[PDB]
């Protein structure tokens, strides 16, 4: 065990899928996962594993920002085999043509946090995803028919910024997206050299009917898990 | 309700206790308050509201880091009128003197996080707590018989950090703990105009690697105790 | 015409290629484009517009640098209807497992230079080439029966730096190789709404091959961006 | 004898109090001070020692700015023994409410300077007093009967600044004075091993142009009174 | 040879001229320059060596920016001898009082570059040229009856930057003209222990001449640098 | 007056020579100048005018370091009518060629004060004296027959630097000398529209007799007061 996760090598499958809501991985294991098990509960922070097709599957919260998110994502690569690391959550937009339940595939993630000049001497950092595995989500997303826009994400450290200037900027340089995680996750998989991928649905604009949303949010989630499954081959 | 707290302006008392981890608020609202009532599962972030001592409580946990508890700490002072934020966590010490179990108290915040840099226009903000709350802790302790530092506290971005030197710098300066969380609760409370305090019990030793419910008991008394004194 | 450009709307096709030597240019219209003609020389800077199997394309030398090739770039998108620039050069390696000659493509591209930080208010700004040129370049690449890597370079405002510490730093966080422009180009496409790619084939390893060997390396980077342009057609 | 104070070890008390002005120096040593002798005057900074109520006390001026007063500070420290430093000096409100002959006590202290960012890996350093002797000087001055708020100052390197937002920002997060000195202080006594505390006399108030010896009495009381509390 | 030079030690004289435009260097050895030897080509950046009244001088092309001037003339210091470097260029004025064709002379350079402080620790490098080099120039004009001004320039990494408003601070702390390289070839100049200098002629007014009165400045800033040299001499 | 100089329009001379000791300003009026009046004494900081071979000159202590040179040099240009500032001062060396006595002149000044960025809008602004001033101080020298340095000069923030790793920096750039004010008066300089310049003797090595050392500092307070001489001309 880990100093956040109760769990030994092998209860964690070598990809996992990270909400940020620890109610929401339950959710995931329910919904798409068979044969699923809880393989952590430390501060409630609700991990599990089963099968999707066949395949061994693992979701697990991370919790909200960056300095959750890389506490969890470091663990489970240095402590518990992990390869791949897939986030799936929730964004704001701020690009007018961006619309409500668009499914945004973060290739690249902008951040207003200093994590990452603390690892590159004070330098620019791009903190990007594996090609690969944006590829097999947006190979996955072709599948099912859904339209999937692949850029720019902007991992913020305050949800409730001073500074509203800087959605301005954001939407000058075309992010596609707003959310808090991202850029650190991108970093720790860089520094411990794992593999990791951000998809979002668009929330809110910076709401249409609950069906829909709720639709939307489940697609994401298949493009996910079917990615995983592309990869395999 | 709030986009993280689905409760409504009274649900929650004037003061509230704040651990990071949730279910270390559960354990606080059974051992030390009366009638205590849930107010808010969102996200599994348990939230509590009681009394002690006739007066009236409430505990909430904010998660790990900085941009983790701005997000409760405002959202409790904008929309649930709630005064004075009590932050009852942990923290590993990097000074040889400081031993586990010993219960420090953050009248400054240290950190490397740039929120503060965001809101002072690229200058240097010292994040500091109230200091009528800092000396209503201190009181508290002694008359409790416990032992306690009052000094500055280092709030990290990065709990496995790829600069080591820097603990050697944190040491040179006296930081008494390393938690992650202190400097943004205090940035959020002068911005947006309430009042807060940060108490740790060291439950790791950074340099020993030693490591440690129960062990919070006298550092949850004091909060509790200080805010009585608070009130007269 | 522009300050660096002296040619009118409809010169340049909306897809330019560009080496950081003027001189390549001329090599690529003569040995790769059909019907080429010259439109540009400012600077001595020459600038060619030609068809790649009926393909409208041009191509022209950025020069050394960010600031350089931010120049060209701007100009080019603002005032010549530009919609794609794809960057071909060379760059060093400091990971072992990257070889002389290796073709490498720059999803991202990390910098120690200022520029990013002027436009993003001092923040960090990710930059990032677009998503299907990269797909284009890597599929173009494999149907040549080319191995490409796709990963972050590093663009460099000192050629000779100071810090030689840094170079530990950058094979630790996988960077495939160093150059000295991406970075600025990204930051470019992004500013003014246009796409971009850097392709570049390791020319040395921060840490030999015939004058043979690097043409047919060249021309192998040359085939793989004009292709991947019909790809992106399609 | 260092190389700006020509004195030694002996000639001053293990508590000094400095002001910013030489001649205010030497003015508390005649009006506040028994049998007062003069210790130094190299570049004529006036440095006194002599007894109040029995207890053996210095005063000596520090200069504009950071950067000269981190120069005295220091090796009166380093080679004069020097335990505690007490900063009585003056300035500028940004805050409505506070009014000219308002007597502030810095538990903490911002800056635009670069010095803490060059001692601490350029990261966020919270430059605060020692909380003992913040908690003698509020005890001292309610035994006399005169008011004190406590909060944090803002040490600016240029009292002719290019940026007037700033004292927007200033007022935003509840500045309580604006002068030049104390977060350098409280960064040299956290690297030399020493205590400090400022305590300032609003003199001016920035919005309201409003200007003001004899200003600085209940000032200078406090800290001395606060130092014989610290005694026992 | 290095990386962007194939010459040989002696190439080159200890005093080389240079110009951005690459063209500009030929104009200048075969207007100015006796018995004239092409010296390198490497990239198409020409280089010459020959004589000004029996004084021994180069002149070659530096590129536009900071980073491409910085290889150049690093290069030329650490290995073919040379011990002075004279940036002849073109620049933008932001000051009312400052008229175009106006000669300028930079005896410091002001940035938005991150070079000086990769180099410095992050703290403020002052870029600064030689002071007898910048009294020769001075003295050298004055001869040739010309009037002309010495202060800061500022050297910037973005031709088009998006800060409009970075303008107005450069007039108030009077800076005399805007260009791309003089804080670079000040950097490397302190780096490697050698001398330098940057003179400008005013092009154009950040808020018109025929093509002749241009030559003709630009004539007259060549026999400014070039006389001034032989001051130097002395 | 002013906040921190209390005399009138006229009691100073358009040109003031700035040494840091307020104790240095008095010891350079008696021994040079004629008719010398005391002219301003708050806070201790003597300020006095006279003249020199018929020439009004003044002269007067800054105290130690960049906030508070700054405060007297803004305050005489924009209160007091002053159109140049000479700094005469001390500074420590770092180079092995520059010698003890050595007269070294500040044609530019670094420093790791932040003062200039603030002005700058964050960028690097290369404080710089007048060019004119640098030139009548290195013709005065050469009169004189002294050998004068020009170069740069370090203005420094602490005294005490904990940075000891900053001076083979310093060295390997190659600063002349290193003080604490030159470029905090050429950023008062710049922002007010007047001139300034710094010349320093040498005075440690980063000491000879007393004799020699005092005869150097009176040689570079000739090359000041005669550079201003050849000014006026
Ligand atoms: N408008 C917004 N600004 C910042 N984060 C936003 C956001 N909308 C959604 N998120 C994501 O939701 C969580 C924070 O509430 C996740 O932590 C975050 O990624
Ligand atoms: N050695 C250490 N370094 C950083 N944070 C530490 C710590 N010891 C305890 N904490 C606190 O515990 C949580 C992170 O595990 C809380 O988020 C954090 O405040
Ligand atoms: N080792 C290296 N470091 C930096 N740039 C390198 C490089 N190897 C190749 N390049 C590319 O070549 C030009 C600079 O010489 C181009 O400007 C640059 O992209
Ligand atoms: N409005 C203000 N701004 C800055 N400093 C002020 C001030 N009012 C008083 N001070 C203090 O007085 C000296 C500077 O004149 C001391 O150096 C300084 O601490
Ligand atoms: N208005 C301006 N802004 C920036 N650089 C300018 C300029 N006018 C002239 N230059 C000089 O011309 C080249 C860049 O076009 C050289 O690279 C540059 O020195
Ligand atoms: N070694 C050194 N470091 C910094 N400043 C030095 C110095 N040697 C001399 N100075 C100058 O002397 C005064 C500070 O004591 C002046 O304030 C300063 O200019």
């Amino acid at each position: 065990a880990t100093p956040h996760i109760n769990a030994e090598m092998g209860d964690f499958a070598d990809v996992v899928l990270m909400p940020g809501d620890p109610l929401r991985a339950k959710y995931i294991a329910e919904t798409f996962l068979e044969d699923a098990r809880e393989v952590n509960n430390v501060r409630g922070m609700l991990g599990f594993t089963g099968t999707y097709k066949g395949r061994k599957i693992s979701v697990m919260g991370h919790g909200m920002g960056i300095p959750s998110c890389s506490i969890y994502t470091k663990e489970l690569i240095t402590d518990f085999g992990v390869k791949k690391i897939i986030r799936v959550g929730s964004c704001g937009a701020v690009l007018p043509h961006v619309k409500l339940r668009d499914v945004v595939i973060g290739m690249g993630a902008c951040t207003d946090s200093k994590v990452n000049r603390i690892r590159f001497k004070d330098h620019d950092f791009a903190a990007i995803a594996d090609f690969d595995m944006v590829r097999n989500a947006v190979d996955a997303a072709k599948a099912l028919g859904i339209d999937a826009r692949v850029g720019n994400l902007f991992s913020a450290d305050l949800f409730y910024s001073p500074d509203g200037e800087m959605f301005d900027v954001m939407e000058k340089y075309g992010i596609l997206g707003v959310e808090m995680e991202a850029a650190g996750i991108y970093g720790v998989a860089a520094e411990f050299g794992a593999k990791a991928l951000t998809i979002c649905t668009v929330s809110d604009h910076i709401q249409t009917t609950a069906a829909e949303r709720q639709t939307t949010f489940n697609d994401m989630i298949k493009i996910a898990l079917e990615s995983v499954l592309l990869g395999d081959k």
